């Protein structure tokens, strides 16, 4: 408000597949909209009171932190990995999201602590444990929502890289080049055994298990505690990659991991579940196989049915209907499901029918590619209602008592 040169006019800048700018005011307004959504259905009674969210700064993890805090009234500890604002170079979106979370939480009286560092590392587990002991005593819910392309193993020091490839045979997948805004095909060779192993190391359940084991050993997991890890399964359109490919092997590891975790927690009346959520735009969406095309089509079809929604709607429902509801949506493997609207048969049929019909010429009219691009920019604080993008904004935003 004070006319300061330190305030910046920040416009979206997409280079290749990533947005290199971030709007602090837009991020905060987005956090406020999510808080407002949770307030629509009011309080979440009989919910968790002391919640750890691993991967708490963006997407589903941020939505979980918001629903738990502003919905259930829970104190929260969030772990994330974000860049702080520095020498007039703004931070990452997740930084501003978490700062805004902190501001809103502080105003309401909801206790909030955050840890910024590599959640895969022992040092961060140790610091998070100390913070729980200091602020919470014990946690009654642990949400695991980490989506990292690589993992430096805490024991071996090996850096594992995740790969999105089919298994057994090559596949050829239609998609959108979001940079050139055109249809393309990507030929993907079958994953090697090393690629499969590395993908499991990054995206499977080992780190989640290490978290639970360490929390429990330190005595900071409450009797009756629940833990859930978020994932995506989708349906036929993307199954070669997201269900049967290298990523599928990581998800199978999550399913195996949760059975042991559940056995561990069930003794004291707790539980562990994999929760399956719908497809949404994420920061990595534009670079990964199939997704911009699949999302553009899915958005078109679900908007037409009035069932389109994003992270906060999904997670608020998951918490109310299933994780803390008396009639949870459960599948054959025992996963909690929030993705029913995506799996609607008429929805899947329409996406499938349109899949091979998209061309360079009809990209914008046959799909909701505009909506994909708008939701991509929302991740970085752009295009949010009520924000004046012509007004200068302060990049240097602090997070109180951040642990690093």
């Amino acid at each position: 408000l004070v006319p300061r040169g330190s305030h910046m006019i920040i416009k979206p800048r997409v280079r290749g597949f990533i947005c290199v700018t971030t709007h602090p005011a837009g991020c905060a307004a987005s956090v406020r909209e999510q808080i407002a959504y949770v307030a629509r259905r009011g309080p979440i009674e009989r919910g968790p009171k002391k919640v750890l969210v691993i991967g708490a700064s963006t997407g589903y993890g941020l939505a979980a932190r918001i629903a738990a805090a502003f919905g259930a009234g829970a104190a929260t500890l969030g772990v994330f990995f974000e860049r702080a604002p520095a020498d007039a170079k703004p931070g990452t979106a997740g930084w501003y999201n978490s700062a805004a979370f902190h501001d809103e939480a502080a105003a309401r009286g909801l206790q909030a602590t955050s840890v910024n560092g590599d959640a895969f590392s022992d040092e961060i587990k140790h610091k998070t444990i100390d913070a729980i002991r200091r602020d919470l005593g014990q946690v009654d819910l642990v949400v695991y929502s980490v989506a990292a392309p690589r993992r430096t193993h805490p024991k071996t020091g090996v850096t594992h890289q995740s790969t999105l490839k089919p298994i057994g045979h090559a596949v050829r997948l239609r998609g959108i080049d979001t940079d050139n805004e055109a249809i393309k095909e990507t030929l993907l060779q079958p994953a090697t055994p090393d690629e499969i192993a590395d993908t499991v190391a990054v995206m499977g359940g080992e780190d989640w298990r290490m978290w639970i084991d360490a929390l429990d050993a330190a005595g900071v997991l409450a009797d009756g505690a629940k833990t859930t890890a978020f994932t995506y399964l989708g349906e036929q359109v993307t199954h070669d990659i997201y269900w049967n490919g290298s990523i599928g092997e990581a998800k199978k590891d999550l399913d195996r991991t949760v059975l042991a975790l559940r056995g561990k927690l069930a003794a004291r009346g707790g539980d562990a579940r994999v929760s399956v959520l719908k497809a949404v735009v994420t920061q990595a969406s534009s670079a990964i196989p199939m997704m911009p095309l699949y999302l553009s089509l899915l958005f078109k079809v679900m908007k037409a049915r009035g069932t389109h929604e994003g992270c906060i709607e999904q997670v608020d429902g998951l918490l109310r209907d299933s994780l803390y509801g008396a009639q949870p949506h459960v599948d054959a493997e025992g996963r909690l499901r929030a993705d029913r609207l995506e799996l609607d048969p008429a929805v899947q049929a329409r996406v499938l029918e349109l899949w091979d019909q998209v061309t360079d010429d009809n990209l914008y009219t046959l799909t909701d590619f505009a909506g994909y691009k708008a939701e991509f920019l929302r991740l970085f604080g752009f295009g949010i209602d009520g924000v004046d993008y012509d007004a200068p904004v302060e990049p240097n935003v602090r997070i109180p008592n951040l642990i690093e």
